[PDB]
C-alpha cells in the first residue's frame, strides 16, 4: 500500500499544515457590500496559523543541521507559536522550552505541558527589556542551553516568509479576484507574508490590519515612531504589541484599525452563535474590524474580502467563552 | 468568482465534515507488527466524528420537511453530538436543546452554550429510565416542544448509516489493504457503519471494538444478555454504555476489549508527547486497545491496522490533561 495526498493519506503530521479552507460567509456579514470569505487557519493540525511558522522555521533549522533528536527549541510565545513548536518538538524528539506571560490563561500553559514542553511563566506587565519578561527569559535560556535554537518570531524574517504560502492559497482560492484582505497583526508575519504574495500578483489589493487598544502598531504604521503613550495592558492575546517587531512589514500594509477588547469578545461570541464558527479572540477582532472597515466605506458591491481567522475558540474557554470572565471585564451584564 | 472544492473553497460549513486525514503512525506503535494508521476525525469542523452523525440526521430531517428556521433540535448527549448539533443549529437558525449528564466536565457545557444551545444538566448516576436521566429529560422536552425533533442517537438507525461513508474513506485511503480496524464503541454508530462498508468489500477485515470497565457492551456482544453486574460508573466519556443501543450492530463486530480509565488516560498523554497528536480520552483508549490487541497476537507483519481517533484533546483540559485531576483519580502520583 502507498500514501496518496488527494486520498488525504499522510506519512507525517507536518503535511497536515497549510492548504486550509476558504469559507464564504453569509450571515455574520449580512448587509455588507460585496462577498466575504474566511480563511480558516484553525484547520491546521495545531489549530492555528502558527503551525506554518513553526514548520517553516523548524524545517529550515533541520536543513541547516541545527536540530537533531535531543536538541532544544526555545521560544517566547503567548500560546499558539509555543503550541505548534511543542507539537513538532514532541514528534521530532526535541526538547521544547517556552517562555509565556501570565496574560495568557492557564489553559494554554497546560496544553503546552501536555505536549511535553517546559514552560516558564513570566509577569506580563513588565517592559520588553526587563530581564523578567518572556522575551528576555527565553533569550537567557537559549544562551544557557547548548544545542538550542531561539525561534524569536517577533524578529525572525522566516516568520513572514512562511506566510507567503498563505497568500498564495488566498490568491488561488479567490481565483485572483480578491480585493481586500483583513488580518490581525501580532508579530505581523501573517499579514506581511500574505501581503507580499498578493501585492506581487496585484498591487491594487488592499491589505488591512487590525490592532488592539494598548498597542504601538497602528501609530507606528502611520508615524514610524514608537509612542509609549500608545502602549498599555489589554486583554486580547495575539494582536498588537508593546514593541515594534521587524517581522511586520509596514510598507505593504495599506491601513490599520483598532478594535476594543470588548467588541472583539462580543463579536467572537456572535460569530459562534450566527455562523456556528467557534473561533478565537482575534477572529472576533478580525470580524469586528471588517464591520468597522465596512462602515468607513472600504468595500463595495464588487469587493472580494478575505478575513483571516487565526485560531480556534476552544483555547478561550476561560476568557471570552466564560460568562464569568466576560462579566468581570464588564463586557456583559 | 466561483467555488472550487479542490482549491478547498466552500460555500457551507457543512462541507467541512468528512474526508478526514489518515495518518501513518511510527512512534506510538513502535515495535508492533504491521503498519498502523490513525483516522483523524478531529479534523471535522466540529472536532469530532459526531459531525457526520449531526449532518446526516439534520439533512435527513430537512429533506423530510421537519426542520425550518425556528424549529427545535433536541438531543441527549455527553458532549460531542450535542456540540455538532448546536454548531449546525447555530448556522441554520434552529433552537438546540441538549440534555447532558454531570459526568461531563463543565468545559463541554460552556462550549454548547457558546454555540447558543440550551443545556439541561442531569445527574449521571441514575438508571436510564429514571425520569431525571439525560435520556428521559430530552424525551420530555421533545414531547413538550412543538416543531421539534429528537435525534436519539443511541436508537437512531441514521447514526450508523452516517458512518458508512467513514468506512468508504478508510477503504479507499488504505487502497483496499486494511486488515483490522480498531474503534471505540459508544452508541456503536461509528464502528457499525465502518464495519458495514468494510465487510461488504472484504469480509475478512477484522472489526475490533473497545469498551470501558463499567459498561455492558462487551458482555452483551459475547452473550447477547444485558448484565447489570457489568454496569457501574466510570470516567471515560463517549465509550461504553449503561444500556444496549440499537445503533450498535453486534453481528458485524468481531471482538470487543476493555481498557481501564487509567490506561486510556495515560495513553492519551503518551500519544500527545510521542506523536504530537493532541487527542481525546477515547483516542487514548483506542491506542491502548491496539497495544492490548497486539499483545494478544491479533496483528502480524502483513497487518494494515486503522485506529479511529474520535475527537480532540482540547475538550479534556479539566480531565486527562489536568495533572490535578489525574492525581485525584490516582492515575499519576
Amino acid at each position: 500500500m502507498k500514501i496518496d495526498e488527494s486520498l488525504n493519506v499522510h506519512s507525517s503530521l507536518l503535511q497536515l499544515i497549510g492548504n486550509t479552507p476558504l469559507l464564504e460567509l453569509h450571515k455574520i456579514t449580512k448587509g455588507l457590500k460585496g462577498r466575504y470569505f474566511a480563511k480558516l487557519e484553525a484547520f491546521n493540525v495545531g489549530h492555528s496559523a502558527k503551525d506554518r511558522v513553526a514548520k517553516y522555521i523548524v524545517e529550515d533549522a533541520e536543513r541547516k543541521g541545527l536540530l537533531k533528536p535531543g536538541s532544544t527549541i526555545v521560544e517566547t510565545s503567548s500560546g499558539n507559536t509555543g503550541y505548534s513548536l511543542a507539537m513538532i518538538s514532541a514528534l521530532r524528539g526535541y526538547r521544547c522550552i517556552i517562555a509565556i506571560s501570565d496574560k495568557s490563561s492557564h489553559d494554554k500553559v497546560e496544553m503546552l505541558q501536555a505536549l511535553g514542553a517546559e514552560v516558564h511563566l513570566c509577569p506580563a506587565n513588565v517592559a520588553p527589556d526587563d530581564p523578567r519578561s518572556y522575551y528576555e527569559v527565553a533569550k537567557r535560556i537559549h544562551n544557557e542551553t547548548p544545542n538550542s535554537i531561539y525561534v524569536n518570531q517577533y524578529f525572525n524574517p522566516l516568520n513572514p516568509e512562511s506566510h507567503y504560502q498563505t497568500g498564495r492559497e488566498i490568491w488561488e482560492q479567490t481565483q485572483g479576484e480578491i480585493t481586500h484582505v483583513v488580518v490581525c497583526s501580532g508579530t505581523g508575519g501573517t499579514i506581511s507574508g500574505i501581503a507580499h504574495y498578493l501585492k506581487e500578483q496585484n498591487p491594487r489589493v488592499q491589505v488591512l490590519g487590525v490592532d488592539a487598544y494598548g498597542s504601538a502598531i497602528k501609530k507606528y504604521h502611520e508615524t514610524r515612531e514608537f509612542d509609549p503613550a500608545e502602549v498599555y495592558p489589554y486583554k486580547i492575546e495575539g494582536i498588537g504589541k508593546n514593541l515594534i517587531p521587524t517581522a511586520t512589514d509596514f510598507d505593504v500594509i495599506d491601513e490599520f484599525i483598532k478594535v476594543t477588547d470588548k467588541d472583539a469578545a462580543l463579536m467572537a461570541r456572535k460569530l459562534a452563535r450566527t455562523e456556528g464558527l467557534f473561533m478565537g479572540y482575534t477572529s472576533g477582532a478580525a470580524i469586528q474590524a471588517v464591520k468597522q472597515y465596512a462602515e468607513a466605506g472600504k468595500f463595495d458591491e464588487n469587493s472580494i474580502v478575505v478575513v483571516l481567522f487565526a485560531d480556534h475558540g476552544s483555547r478561550y474557554m476561560n476568557k471570552i467563552y466564560s460568562d464569568d470572565w466576560m462579566k468581570k471585564q464588564g463586557f456583559i451584564d
